[PDB]
């Protein structure tokens, strides 16, 4: 029933191995450490009158459609109709009162020296300054920084087959669109285990993991709803959204303005397919594989990642996709 300091959730020792790992206009992202395992920090300043990356902040009214998809997502490696661990999990999310930690703007410094910065340095919130504090289990490292870092288009299937399965049991379960998939926002670590798990309405399945698990993250353009209520962003009056270029992800914005007639309350599945086409355009033109395919086996891999790409826009659905798609059987 009110704000807490940083130390709450960053407490001495978990804010001295705090490391920036990325940004975006909306903050700031740590990577951090507790309980030897590595967690993800979002930072968010809201309800002020700053400019902060040069865009207003958002209200808390604002910020709670992210937070509240981020539950209901990360709830679903927990359920059993539609279960599946493809997202990200939510460990806790915080509003904060204060100015920015010394010890996370000397982190900030670290990453503005070595990657170099679009943001402003934090360093100008007073003591009565707001933040949301989202932590996120530790997803790996995103698709676009592994442009070149992948074994084989095999892995680029178990990629493709994972995120057609986790937008399909979100599908299912929530009726999510997550209309900005783009490939930074898909994430990648290594797993032990051969093959990964989902239930899409009660019928279980595995997926060759090729050893990565996928997260989704990132939902501050989604939609889902839960008995009628509607959660989303409405964009339908932002000019700037609809005119970039350079790149297909820019495209895959007007296009589900077409598909959703600028209605950006409505369910339209098919926004999942254009992120999917997307990503597997991505995978076909821009990442490069240590090992090219030699074997039959391989090449037919291949073909059939080709064929994925040239037929998918002719499905409803992630889930009609999974279900239906020649790739998956
Ligand atoms: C912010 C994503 N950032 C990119 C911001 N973009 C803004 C638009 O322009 C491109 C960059 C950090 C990505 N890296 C990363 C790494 C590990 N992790 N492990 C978890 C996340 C997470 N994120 C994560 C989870 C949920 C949301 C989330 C991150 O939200
Ligand atoms: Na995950």
């Amino acid at each position: 029933k009110g704000p807490v300091p940083f130390s709450h959730c960053l407490p001495t020792e978990k804010l001295q191995r705090c490391e920036k790992i990325g940004e975006g206009v909306f903050g700031e992202v740590f990577q951090t450490i507790a309980d030897h395992t590595p967690v993800a920090i979002k930072i968010i300043a809201i309800e002020g009158p700053d400019l902060v990356n040069g865009s207003h902040q958002k209200t808390f009214e604002e910020i709670l459609p992210e937070i509240i998809i981020s539950k209901e997502l990360s709830l679903l490696s927990g359920e059993v109709c539609n279960r599946t661990e493809g997202f990200i999990g939510l460990n806790s999310v915080h509003c904060v009162q204060g100015s920015y930690p010394p010890l996370l703007l000397k982190a900030w410094d670290h990453y503005n020296s070595t990657k170099g910065s679009a943001n402003d340095r934090p360093d100008f919130f007073k003591d009565d300054q707001l933040f949301i504090v989202l932590e996120f289990e530790f997803g790996g490292i995103d698709l676009e920084q592994m442009r070149t870092k992948l074994s084989s288009l095999a892995t680029a299937k178990s990629i493709l087959h994972q995120l057609t399965a986790s937008l399909a049991v979100a599908e299912a379960s929530l009726r999510f669109e997550h209309r900005d998939l783009h490939w930074g926002n898909v994430l990648l670590k290594k797993t032990s285990l051969k093959k990964l798990h989902y239930t899409l309405n009660g019928k279980s399945s595995t997926i060759p993991s090729c050893g990565l698990q996928v997260s989704i993250i990132d939902y501050t353009l989604s939609r889902l709803e839960r008995d009628g209520i509607v959660v989303f962003c409405d964009v339908s009056m932002d000019e700037d959204l609809f005119t970039g270029d350079g790149d297909y992800q820019f495209d895959i914005y007007r296009l589900m303005k077409k598909e959703n007639n600028n209605r950006w309350g409505e369910y339209h599945p098919y926004s999942n397919v254009l992120w999917l086409h997307y990503l597997t355009d991505k995978m076909l033109k821009q990442m490069t594989f240590k090992t090219k395919c030699n074997t039959p086996a391989m090449k037919q891999i291949k073909r059939k990642i080709q064929e994925f790409h040239r037929t998918m826009l002719n499905f409803s659905s992630a889930t009609d996709l999974l279900c239906q798609h020649s790739l998956f059987k």
